[PDB]
């Protein structure tokens, strides 16, 4: 993380701690463990700079996965570069003329920054670093992703609550587009619920287009 | 949370380890122990942003928990907005004529807020963040409350002081408006616990009106 | 509690860690433990607001406890209110004219305090905090209390320490005013005492007149 | 603790954390235990208030013991008195002609220090807090004293480090004046130690002087 | 570490600990745990003194490993050396005429450094402690080394993950340049993974260039 | 410890937590274990008065190795004295003509000084404190030394690495001159291992003269 002290920007180091612990957690837990998740976006919750995010990513994570993250994060990168390039007004881009970003910057890789955080820190923007957290972050998630919804159907002994969670749980976690979650979600409560459910939802108001407004019907109703 | 600095209003992440610690808590002891919610509250006791009560639900919570305090959330802040509409004066609107605050604000979907924790310090007002927190706070209590106090009596070998707390647990978790609460618990000391007990509430003083003035009065008598 | 910073007073909450282990701490070793008391009185070491001081309690106490907490607070707020009432000079009070303290400010119910602790921070003054802590501390000892000394007699295998020990506690958990205390336990220790123990504290110097000179004088003779 | 601020010197508490960590300590290792003694000393390390080292040792001590400390330490404040009555110049004392201490300043029962931490905190002296916090220290070794060395004799199984171990801590121990211990140490080395190691003592240099002189001597002839 | 204060460049040890913790997860872990790896650099993300180094890696290595230790850091120092008398531009090097940097003043045995860290953090640059701690750190990389890859094949009954990380993590630990790496990574993925993975690696599209993009690649098509 | 405040120099303790756990490390892993050296030294990593570090000592260590501890430091001072006489511009010495360090000041006993850390912080210069802590911290290696290498011989079945690491630990807490045991140690590898290990070394180049030399050499060799 970067902090500004007295002369400029200054590199300060992720808790050894924290690292060891989201670790453990990766390990005990699993990388599609809610409490990683969190654990892991708690500490990429303030800018990291490229050190910050490889050292940490490599630390937490396997060989394998971290060779995963590393390509997401290049892709993830990547988009931002094609953002800013295409928009001026990027935050990601300096005000200044010769200000825009690219790949070698945010990787932390251009003249200056080359394993040295303390030159990250003092030659990143903080917009920057927003793209470069958020693109590793994404990249963890991505990674999580590949460590079947239209599947999932309500047990005769399983609650609706269960059901609801693990197939909202599944369609997060799909290829699907983030828009089509919702009407996806709904569809399969209508459908694929018990036959006491199924009559419940058949006649709820048709204001209801969440599957928390749905869920809140059903729970009402129980 | 946010922290005044040099420059002005900025985010400070809510320490990773404490989220982390929470999702525990929940896990382990349940949304409706008074330990989680002592815990929660704890957390919530500093102003937060959107991004912060947002990414602290999402962790802490299951899929299903999660949505429906989204859901629960939205009313909250929708009812802030109703008062803040209706009172210019509301603490949520900031003094300026264009100040008035709304939901986009609220949810940190404002130009300027959307995905940025640094933005949101900088453009939400204290008082929006009051706001913000409270209603967070608030939905919180009802997904636990939605994660039957008329039934209750005191049993042949159930102490009073038991049956008591177990009563007003019951009627505090209730639908009932909070103004009902002590007349109702009374009402049930009266006529619900055994007849020892029954005999010393009859000939209580008549200025005994909660529930504590009662079972001190009761504890007075064993 | 309240911390002053530049622009003025402001609310910091009491950490959510040492609140939950401290809820820990009165569901595992009870309200009548020396640790947990010991551990409240360092939690409320530091001015509280009412704020502070009820979500605290609420918290670490169950439903009847606590509704025995505030009906304990309230009577003690009140004899704070009758002094201050009593003496213009009483630190509770403002040095204004029309700053004299209230019932409704000692619970932070007053205008501008409702529901908000960085309200209460702003408007209740130093000598209010002290006020409301005591009273809050108060009432968790008188909660404790009632959550006998009389019978209390050495055993034919109970050493005295112990025997002293356990007396010196049931005495000053009574209902005795403290002024009593020592001279009731030292008739109790030359009455109830062993026959060994008995002669020794019987031909006793008259100058000693505490339960401690007391005993130092027979450990003395052990 | 005592620490100054831009008004002036203010109260800070004994962190709530360690008073109970030391409470357990007393109970789990004993008065008497190294790791108590050091851990107390510990938290007397920095100068204390009345209203710290009472609260401090009622916490973790029992009630009797907790009786007796505060029988030490009126001993041992009134000790401090008598020096500073005697001597004008005494640290305790204030330069000015009405500065001398008096036992109800260091008790904090002075006008405006009683049951206050704040006001002791601005009418004591650094010097009487040094006073108070050596005193109540003093007072804390005096009950684990009372909570013999002359009988001890090397084991003809026991090695010599071990009785000289076990001698020493039973002579610093004692009722002798501690300008009396290394005399009477060596003359139980010389005396009570198993034949072999009576014969490495006989002929010692005259000039080793101390118990650990001649441990070093008797070990390097092993 | 070294912290910039009012009067200049001070020491500050590195919490002990954090030293402690990190010689029982080279204990427990062993030196080629991707925990402790991990851990290391965490603790060596702040610039070090020669002071530094040494101590930690005493404390956290066994006699033999820290004699290794040793040499390689001889061995990383020497290069450093050679490259910052190679170009008086280096980072290591001062600005002026008499700065040049040397293996003396690197060891912290230059006149005023010798068994002093206030001196050492007095008188070293902040490119001599970058190339001293990145130096450390190599050579504990080089000690866990020393603490094959041709040989490796995917079992009949492991997963293409398991080899694939399996695989990478030989050759990564291996003698090989690092540019040699991901070439033969790859050729080993074509030759010897099981059958049906050969098929699939095969007729990949031939921009897949690196271990973790043909690792995509395989892993959509399970 | 010692930190500049602004009236000047001030006392600050250790934390008692870290000197109660290194308590623990001491009497758990041993005076000889590289955890507690580890831990040791990391404690004294910051200058300590002579209050600090006697009730250091006296805490973690036994009555008798304290004894032995007090010897060893009074020594060791008065080695640091011994140099302070000869050398006028020795650190410990104060620049002026009446600023030389004595034995008294050392310890901790000079006028102004005696049981009062505060004092001492305010009188002791900055290399004094330095000799004090390096003082008392040889003491404890001395300790730790007195709480053979020449038998030492590689087993039939012992690996050399392990033979290494034993037979230079023996060495290293020997009484041989630093100087002499990289010599001795050598010696010992060429003569003492296994018959095989013996051929490696015979005909190792000439230039090896350390014992991690030498070690590297016969590991790139098994």
């Amino acid at each position: 993380p970067v902090v500004i002290k007295t002369e400029g920007p200054a590199w300060t180091p992720l808790e050894p701690k924290l690292i060891t612990r989201l670790a453990d957690t990766v390990r005990t837990k699993g990388l599609r463990s809610p409490i990683t998740m969190a654990e892991v976006e708690a500490l990429m919750s303030s800018p990291l700079l490229p050190h910050d995010v490889t050292n940490l990513m490599r630390v937490i994570l396997g060989p394998a996965p971290y060779a995963l993250w590393m390509d997401a994060w290049g892709v993830q990168l990547q988009t931002v570069i094609a953002a800013a390039t295409r928009d001026p007004r990027h935050p990601a881009n300096g005000q200044g003329r010769g200000e825009r970003t690219n790949l070698n910057r945010l990787k932390g890789l251009a003249d200056g920054m080359v394993g040295n955080p303390q030159g990250q820190a003092a030659l990143l923007r903080p917009g920057e670093l927003v793209a470069i957290t958020a693109s590793a972050l994404q990249a963890f998630r991505e990674v999580a992703r590949l460590a079947p919804w239209a599947d999932i159907m309500q047990g005769p002994s399983e609650s609706f609550v269960d059901f609801a969670n693990r197939l909202i749980k599944a369609v997060e976690g799909s290829d699907l587009p983030p828009s089509a979650r919702a009407p996806v979600i709904i569809d399969c409560f209508r459908q694929k619920s018990q036959p006491d459910i199924q009559q419940l939802i058949r006649t709820a108001p048709s204001t209801l287009t969440t599957p928390g407004e749905i869920i809140k019907y059903v729970l009402d109703r129980q």
